[PDB]
C-alpha cells in the first residue's frame, strides 16, 4: 500500500521524456512498467501481486525475435505513458488502466512475420481471422493471460466497467494494424480541419486512441538518432527473414524484405517517414498539442536519413 517503486535519478528524470530509451537491462523493464502504471494510473489501480504476475506472464508470451519482442512491448508502453502524463485531464480512469496494458500486450506471441506472410503461407491463424490476423491473435492472447488464476488485474472493476476496459484494449490492439492506420488518420484529419472533432463522441475517442497506438508503436522513429538507427537493424532483420521465407514459397518478396536490396534502405526509410511517421505525429500533435516533441524528433530523424543518402554518413 505504502510501497512505491523508485528509479535511479537519471531514469526518474529521463523516463518523463518522450525520447527515453528503457536500456539494455531486461531485469529492470518490469519495475519501469510498474513505475509508469503507479504515476499514470495510481498505486491503487492494480493489486501489485496480480500486476507482477500478469507482467511476467506477458513477458513469457513474447518470443526471442529481433524486434517484435518484450523490449518493443515496454518501449510502446513508455511512449503511451509520456502521452498520458502530458495530457493529464483528457483521459478517463479506465482509459489510463486499459491503454498501458494494451501497449504491453499489443504484440503478444509475435513470430516476426507480417499478416501478408501468414496469408501466403496459409497459416491456421489466417483462416481463424481474415483481417488484422496477428492483432486479433494478440488480443486473444491478452484475454487468455487475463483468465489465468491470480492474473485478473481488473477484478475490482464492475461487470460493465470490466467490459468497457476490454473493449478499450481490443480496439487499441486492432488499431496497431498499420493497414487500418491510413484511413483512421484521413478521417481524423477531415474531422479536425472541418471542426467536427468531438472528444465526448465515443467513435471520435476510439479514432484518437487508435492514432496514439500507431504513434506509440512507431516510436523508434522519435528516439535519438543512434537508438533509431540501431532499432532499424532489428526491424530489417525480421523483414529480410520474412523475405527469405517468401523466396522459400517461390514468391519474390517486396524490396523492403529483400536482403539483396539493402542499398535501397535509406530511400525506403524516407518513403516511410513521409508516407506514415510524419503525418501520424502531425495529426497527433494537432489533436494533442503537448505531443509535439514526438513530431520534432521524427523530423530530426528524417533529416538524419537524408544525410545517410547524401553520403554524409
Ligand atoms: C521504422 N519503423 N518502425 C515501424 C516500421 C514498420 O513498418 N513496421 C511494420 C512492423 C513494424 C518501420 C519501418 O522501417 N517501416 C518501413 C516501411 C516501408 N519501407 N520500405 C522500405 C524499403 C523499400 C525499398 C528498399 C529498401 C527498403 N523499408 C521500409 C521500412
Ligand atoms: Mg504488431
Ligand atoms: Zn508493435
Amino acid at each position: 500500500g505504502l510501497m512505491q517503486f523508485t528509479l535511479p535519478v537519471r531514469l526518474c528524470k529521463e523516463i518523463e521524456l518522450f525520447h527515453f530509451d528503457i536500456g539494455p537491462f531486461e531485469n529492470m523493464w518490469p519495475g519501469i512498467f510498474v513505475y509508469m502504471v503507479h504515476r499514470s494510473c495510481g498505486t491503487s489501480c492494480f493489486e501489485l501481486e496480480k500486476l507482477c504476475r500478469f507482467i511476467m506472464s506477458v513477458k513469457k508470451n513474447y518470443r526471442r525475435v529481433p524486434y517484435h519482442n518484450w523490449k518493443h512491448a515496454v518501449t510502446v508502453a513508455h511512449c503511451m505513458y509520456a502521452i498520458l502524463q502530458n495530457n493529464h485531464t483528457l483521459f478517463t480512469d479506465l482509459e489510463r488502466k486499459g491503454l498501458l496494458i494494451a501497449c504491453l500486450c499489443h504484440d503478444l506471441d509475435h513470430r516476426g512475420f507480417s499478416n501478408s506472410y501468414l496469408q501466403k503461407f496459409d497459416h491456421p491463424l489466417a483462416a481463424l481471422y481474415s483481417t488484422s490476423t496477428m492483432e486479433q491473435h494478440h488480443f486473444s492472447q491478452t484475454v487468455s493471460i487475463l483468465q489465468l488464476e491470480g492474473h485478473n488485474i481488473f477484478s475490482t472493476l464492475s461487470s460493465s466497467e470490466y467490459e468497457q476496459v476490454l473493449e478499450i484494449i481490443r480496439k487499441a490492439i486492432i488499431a496497431t494494424d498499420l493497414a487500418l492506420y491510413f484511413g483512421n488518420r484521413k478521417q481524423l484529419e477531415e474531422m479536425y480541419q472541418t471542426g467536427s472533432l468531438n472528444l465526448n463522441n465515443q467513435s471520435h475517442r476510439d479514432r484518437v486512441i487508435g492514432l496514439m497506438m500507431t504513434a506509440c508503436d512507431l516510436c523508434s522513429v522519435t528516439k535519438l538518432w543512434p537508438v533509431t538507427k540501431l532499432t532499424a537493424n532489428d526491424i530489417y532483420a525480421e523483414f529480410w527473414a520474412e523475405g527469405d521465407e517468401m523466396k522459400k514459397l517461390g514468391i519474390q518478396p517486396i524490396p523492403m524484405m529483400d536482403r539483396d536490396k539493402k542499398d535501397e534502405v535509406p530511400q525506403g526509410q524516407l518513403g516511410f517517414y513521409n508516407a506514415v511517421a510524419i503525418p501520424c505525429y502531425t495529426t497527433l500533435t494537432q489533436i494533442l498539442p503537448p505531443t509535439e516533441p514526438l513530431l520534432k524528433a521524427c523530423r530530426d530523424n528524417l533529416s538524419q536519413w537524408e544525410k545517410v543518402i547524401r553520403g554524409e554518413e
